[PDB]
C-alpha cells in the first residue's frame, strides 16, 4: 500500500497526501488565510508534532495571511515560545495583525519576508453586548488583552510599548524595509 | 386595524383614529417597545398637548414590556421639560424603560392597576470595534447608567447605591411593591 | 365626508364602535390589547354609563396581554358585556369571564378552552429563576381571578387549567365562565 | 377596489364597492374562510341587523376553500341576527362555505347554474405530548360531530348519512345540492 | 369634495369608469379579481337594471374555475352585458368574452383570442385522486357546453379544438361565433 | 372640519403635521437624504409662510452621514427665518452638526441629551486612480465639517480636527462649554 | 484551514495518518472550539481508546475553547475522572467555562496554562419554553447543575462553594497568575519544561 | 470536528479505523446526540455486527443523549433483547427519554452511569395533521406506543405500569441515586478512591 | 489487510458480508436501486443462500418499494424479510413479500397498510391518464398484498383505504408476517 | 471530479491526481481567479519543486481571466525567492493578476499559445471607515499601484511611466502585441 498524492484535498479531508503535508516533512508549517481558531490549531498541532519528531531542528511558519483575531494567534504565539525548536518566521506575502505578531514572535535572527510582502499591525478589535456591568467587565479584559498585544511587540521589536501603543492606534503598514527597521523582522530574502 | 371615530365638529364632520380621538381628552398612549420611533411621537404629542393647553394634566398611559432605556430617555426629558403635569397611569406593563417614565410622572400623580408588573434594571448596550472605541464607549455606558440610578433615586426617594443594587438583575415589583418602593403612588382598582 | 368602506377610513368596525360594540380578535397580543383599551376608554368617555359590548373571537395568544385588557375592563366605569362568538382560548376565555356579573354570554357553537400560562426565558441560571418566580406569580393570577369570576377554588382552577381544558357552551355555564347561551338574541 | 361616489345635502361621500352593497343588505363572503374575513362578515351582518333587523340580509358566497371552525363562527351569528339571512352560491361553496350555503333560511338557499357545492369532513392537527394528543383529538371529534348535526339539520338527511358521505370530499351538482337539501333552488337568471 | 387620481396607491380612473357602466377584466382571472368583477355587476343592475353593461376584457390567463362564476353572473343580472376584447382573451376570459349577450360580442382588429381545456390537479390518496379527476372532468364538459351554446358548434367539435391552445384571429373569432364582429373604430 | 386627524401616518392631518403649523421641525431618527430634503423642504415651507418668525429645529438623532446634513445645515443658513435648535434626546456626529449650526444664542438642549462628535465616514470601491478621487473629496468634505463646527462653537479647526478624530461624547455642561449649544434647559422657559 | 496528513513510510509500507490522530499515537486529545456534545463524545472515544492502550500512562489534554455549554463538558469530565490514566491539562489558548471545568479537573498537580491564556469561569446558562409547570421542572434542573458546576470547582480549587458561586455569578476573567492563586491550575510554563 | 483515526498492527497487515470504528474492536457502541432513525440504525448495524462476531461476548452501550424520539429508540431497545450478546448499558452524561429507555433496556444488572449523568424520563411526543378520521387513527397508535414505553419501563424497573404513566406525565429529572432507586439503573460508577 | 476501517468496509458493507441488507428511512428511488443492487450482488456471489431484509421505515412511495418488490422475486435465492422497527406501507410490502415462512418483525415493530399515494397537476385529458396510471397501480398493490397474506383483494382494498396499523400479533393473524422473535431463534 | 492516475513506483503503485501526475514532471497549473486559496496552493508546489530538485525549470502554466493583484504578489515573489528558473506559458486567459505572473516568468522562458488573452491593468482595491483610514488605506494602494508598474517596468524594458499610461484602463494585447510589448518571449503554436 501507499498513499495517493493530490495537490489539494477534496472537500471530504480525504486521508490523501496534499501538499501542505509534503511540505510538513520538511518541517514547514503554512499559516494563511484569516487567522481563526481552527487553522490555528491545526498550526498549533503541526508545531507540536515537529516537536516530537526532532526537538533540536528549526521549524519553519511561512506566513500569508490578510487578517484575523488576535486572541487567535495568542494561542500561535504561545504555542511558538513553548516547543523547543527555534521558529523561523518568514513572511511570503502579507502579514497583517494577527500574522504580524506570529512573524515579529519568531526566534531572534531568523524573522524574514520577501521584497514585495505587506506587513501591518493594529491595535486588537473586540466587541460585547449585554448589561452595563457585564459590558465593563469584557471592556477591561479587552485592555488586558491590547496591553499583552503591546508587550509582545515592544520586546521582540525593541521598541517602547508607548511607542507601539501609540503606532497600533491605526492601521500601520509597514514596507520590508520599514519592518527591518522597526524590528519586527530580521531581514528581507532579497532578489539574488 | 386602528379604528376611526367621526365627530360632530362646530365646523362639520371630522374623522380621528382612536388615539387622536382620545389625544383630545388629553391621553397619550405609550405602548410596545421603548425605540426611537415610538419615542419621538410621544414626545410629539406632549408637545402638541403643551401648545393646546400648557395648564392641563396630561394622561400619559403606558404599557410597554421592554425596550431601551436610551430611548427613553428623550421621553423622560420632555416629560419634566413641558408645562403641564404628566399624570402615569401603567395599564399592564411596565419594564426597564416603562418603569423609567412611570416613576417619572408627576409628584402624586403615578399609578398602576391591580395586575399590572412593574420591573426596572440596568441599563443594556454594546459596541464592537477597536478596543479604543470600545474603551469610549464603556464609559458612556457607564454614564447612562449612573443617569439611570439618579433619575430613579430623585423619584422613589432611595438612594443612588440602593437603587443600584435592585436593578443590578431583572428586579419586578408587585403594584404594592412599586408603591412601597416609591415608582408609583396609588394603585387604582377601579377608576377613581 | 369620511369614506366609507368594509375594511381598510371608516370602516365596519368603527361603524359598530358607535353601538358600543368592540372586536376583540384573532391573538390576543399587545398591538390588539392596546386598542381595544382604547375603544373602551374612547366608550367611557362618550358615556360613563352605558353597557360596553366586548364581541369575542380569539383562538389563542398570550395571558399576559389579557391581563391589560381585563385590568381596563374593571377600571373603566361601564359595566362590559362579554360574548364569544366563536372562539375563547386561555387569553380570550380570560377577558369572556371577567365581563361584568350576569353579561356573559356565548353562542351555541362557540369554543371555550382554558389551560395555565406559557412562558420562557433564556439566560443565565439566576436569571432563569428570577422569570421563572415572575410566571409562578402570574400564573397565580390566573387562578385567582379566574376563580372570582367563576366562584371556584383556586386550587380546582389550577388543577383544571393544567392542561387544555375545552368547555362546550353547556359547561361554560355550569363552570361559571359564561352566564348564558343564546341560541337567538333576546 | 373600486369606489362609488354619493350626492349628500352635506357634500359627496364615497363608498368602496362593497360598502355601496351593503346599501342593499348584501353581504360577500369569499375566498378562503378564515377568523379574518369570516369577523368582519359577522360585524356586516351586526352592522345590517342594528340597521334594520327586519328586512333580509344577502350573503353571497364564493369560497373554495377554509377551515370550518371559522365557519362555525358565521354559521352561529347568522342563527343569532334577528333578520333572515338568504344565501346565495355564486360559484363556489367548499366545506366551510357548502355549511354556510346550507345554514341560510328555510326556502332562501340557492345556488347558479355552474355552481359548484362540495362538502367534506373537519381537518386539523395537533403536535406535542400523548396527553394532549388525545385532548385535542376529542375536540376535533366533537367538531366533526357538530358540522353532522348542523348539515343534518338544515339538509333533513341524517348524521350518520352526513358523516358518511363527508368521510373524503363529496361533490354536489346544483340539482344534487337541491335534492340533498343543501339549498333549497336554482336560479337560471335573476326571478 | 372627492379626490380625483389614475390609480389607487380616492376616486380613481375604473371608478370613474363605472358610471358609465364599463367594467375592465384584467390581469389573470382569479378568484379576488372575480368576485371586484362580479360586485360592480351586481352595483350596475341596482343603479339601473334595463341598461347593458360593459365587460371589456384584457386577459391573457387564468383559471376557468374561477371565470365560471363571473359567467353565471353575466347571466344572472338582468341587464345585457356587451362584451369586448381590447386586447388579449386567454381561455378564461374567451369563455367570458363568448358568454356577452347576443349580438353584443366584439374585439379589436389585433385581439388575441385563445381557447383550451381546463388544467387542474391533485395530490393525495388514490381514492381522492379519483374523486377529484371525475370533477375535473365535470368541469371540462361544462365548459364545452358553455362554449357549443354561444358558439353554435358542436359539443364534440368544441372539445377536439379546445383539446389543445388554440388560437382564433378576430375573423376566425367571428365565423367560429366566440364574437359577432369585429371594430375597427368605435361605431 | 374635512381633514382627518391621526396620531401617526401610515394623506391624514398627523401630529408632526400639526406641529409644524407652530413652526416647529423634528429631525429624527437616522440623518440620510430622503429625510433631510423632508427637512429641508419643510424650512422653505416655513420661510414661505413667514419670513420672519423663528423656526423650531427639535433634534433627536443617534446616527447618520455628514454629508446628508450638509445639506439641511446649508438650508439653514440660506432661509431668512432664524433657525432655533433643541437637542431632545440624543444628537450624534450629523445630528450635532446641525445642532451647533442654529442660530447664535438659540442652540440648546435638556439635561440627559447626549451630544456626540466624530469625523466623516466614507468608502469606496475601484481602481487606484479613482480611489485617490473619492479619498481627496473626503478628505475635503472632513475639513469641511472641521471648519463649520469650528466657526459655530468659537474653537480652533486643529482643535475640532483632534476632539473628532474619534467618538467624543459630552454632557450638556460640556456641550455649553465646548461652545456647541448656548444653554440647557432643566424646564421650558 | 484543511486538515494536513502526517505520513510515516516504512520497509513494511507506509500508513497515513491526519495530525491530531498522530498526537493521539503521544497521547495527546485536542479539545479546541466550542464545548458542544459532538466533539465531546469524540474527546471521550479518545480517553477510553489512550486508557485501552495503556491504562497507567498520562493522558494529555490541550485545551483551546474560547466556550459552549458546560452540560456538554460534564459528560468529559465525568470520563476524565472515570479513566484510569491521569488526565494532565493544558490551557494553550483559551479556557471559557465549560473548558475550565475541565481544565480545573485534569488530575492534581498537573494543570497548566501559557503565559497568554485566558482562563473565564461563569455560571451555568440554560433555557426553557413551554408551560409554567414546565418552566418550574426546567428551572430546578438548572438549579441542580449549577450547584453540580460550583461543587466541582469548588472540590478542586479549594475555594468554599459559597465563594465559587459567588465568583461565577457574572463572567470572572482570570489570569495565568490568578488561576493559579485560585486554584483551578498548578503552575504556568513558559517554555515547555 | 473531524473524527481522529489509528492504525493497528494485523493479521496481514496495519489497517486504519476511525475511533469509533477502533472502539467497536472492544465491543463498545457509541449511542450519542439526538436518537432518530439514521443513528438507530448505526448502532443497530454494530451490535448486528458485535454478535456476529462473537455471540457470547458483552456489547457495551454508551450513552449521551439529550433528546430524539421514542418511536425511533423503540427499534434499537428491540435489536437489544434480540441479539445473543448481554447488552450493558453505561450513561456517559445524559439520557433524555429515548436514551434512558435504553439505558433501562440493558442487561440485568449490568446498567450503569456516572456521578453528575443527567437522566429523564417523560411520556411520548407526537402529532398529525388530516382528516378527523385519520387524526383518530393516529391519536390510538400514539397511545399504544404511549402505552408500550410504559410496560417497557415497567418490566426492567420493576415499578407498577400505572406509577410509570403517573411519573412520565411530565419531564422527570433523576439524579444518579434517584435512577438507581428507581431502577433505571443498577450501580454509579462513582470516582475511584 | 490494506483498506480502512469505519462505523460510517463501512458497517453496512461488513454485514452484506453476511448477506444482511438494511432497508432503512424513506422508500425512494436512490434508496431503492441501492438495495436492489445489494441484492444482486449477493446472487452473484451465491446464488442458493439466502438474503436478509432488514426492514426499518416509516415511509415512502409504493411505486419505489415495487422495483424492490420485483428484484425480490426476480433474484434466485430466497429473501428472508425481518422488520426491526418500522414498516409503514411501501416497508410493509416489502416485509410481505419475504420467501413464505420466512417473514418475522420484533415485538415492539409497528406495521402498517395503506392506498397508494400521487398526484399530477396539468389539463383535463392528461389528468384523466395519470388517474387512470394510479388506479393500477392501487389495484397492483392489493394483488400483491393478497397473494402474500391470503385474503381476498376486496378485503385489502376496504383495510388498506386509510392508515391500519397492525401490531405484530395483529400482522402475523394477517398473513403479513410469519412469527415474531422475541429474541434471535 | 479530477481524474486519478496510477503509476508503478519503484515501491509499487501509487495514484495521483492528475495534478500531482504533472507535478511529477515539473508542472505546475495556475487557473482560475487568483486569490489566496489558490495562491498558497501554488507558492507550496514551487517550494515542493525546489526542494526535489533547485536547479530543474518550474512549468507554470497559466489561464486565469481575473483576480487580485495582491494575491499575485505573493506567487510572483515566491517565484524570484526559488532557485529554479520559472518558465511560464499562457495557456489561455491572462488577465491582469494572472498577467504579473506571466510577465515575471524567468528571461526567455515566457510564451503564450496563438488564440491567447494577454491583458492588463491598475490594482484595483477599496476600503469602508473613517476618513483617517481611508486616507491611510489610499495610501496603501497607491503603493502597490506604484510596485505592480514598477515589477512590469523591469519584466518588459518599459518605462514605469508608460507602464503607468498604458494599465489605466484595461489593456488588451494580441499574442504579437505581448512580444513587441515585452510580457513575453515567443508564441508557440505546435510544441517544439
Ligand atoms: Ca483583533
Ligand atoms: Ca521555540
Ligand atoms: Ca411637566
Ligand atoms: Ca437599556
Ligand atoms: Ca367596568
Ligand atoms: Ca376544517
Ligand atoms: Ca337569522
Ligand atoms: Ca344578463
Ligand atoms: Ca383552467
Ligand atoms: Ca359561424
Ligand atoms: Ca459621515
Ligand atoms: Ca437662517
Ligand atoms: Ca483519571
Ligand atoms: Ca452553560
Ligand atoms: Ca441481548
Ligand atoms: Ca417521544
Ligand atoms: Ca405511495
Ligand atoms: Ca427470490
Ligand atoms: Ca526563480
Ligand atoms: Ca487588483
Amino acid at each position: 500500500v501507499l498513499v495517493p498524492m493530490v495537490v489539494e484535498q477534496t472537500s471530504r479531508g480525504e486521508r490523501a497526501y496534499d501538499i501542505y503535508s509534503r511540505l510538513l516533512k520538511d518541517r514547514v508549517i503554512f499559516l494563511v488565510g484569516q487567522v481563526e481558531d481552527h487553522m490555528a490549531n491545526l498550526a498549533i498541532a503541526q508545531m507540536l508534532f515537529l516537536e516530537s519528531e526532532n526537538p533540536n531542528k528549526d521549524i519553519n511558519l511561512y506566513i500569508n495571511s490578510p487578517g484575523g483575531a488576535v486572541t487567535s494567534a495568542m494561542a500561535i504565539y504561545d504555542t511558538m515560545q513553548f516547543v523547543k525548536p527555534d521558529v523561523r518566521t518568514l513572511c511570503i506575502g502579507q502579514a497583517a495583525s494577527a500574522g504580524a505578531l506570529l512573524l515579529a514572535g519568531g526566534a531572534k535572527g531568523k524573522r524574514h519576508c520577501l521584497p514585495h510582502s505587506s506587513v501591518m499591525i493594529h491595535q486588537v478589535l473586540g466587541g460585547y453586548q449585554g448589561q452595563g456591568t457585564d459590558i465593563q467587565i469584557h471592556a477591561k479584559q479587552t485592555q488586558r488583552v491590547s496591553d499583552q498585544l503591546n508587550q509582545i511587540l515592544a520586546k521582540h521589536t525593541g521598541k517602547d510599548i508607548e511607542r507601539v501603543e501609540k503606532d497600533t492606534n491605526r492601521d500601520y503598514f509597514l514596507t520590508p524595509e520599514e519592518a527591518v527597521e522597526y524590528g519586527l523582522i530580521d531581514s528581507i530574502f532579497k532578489e539574488r
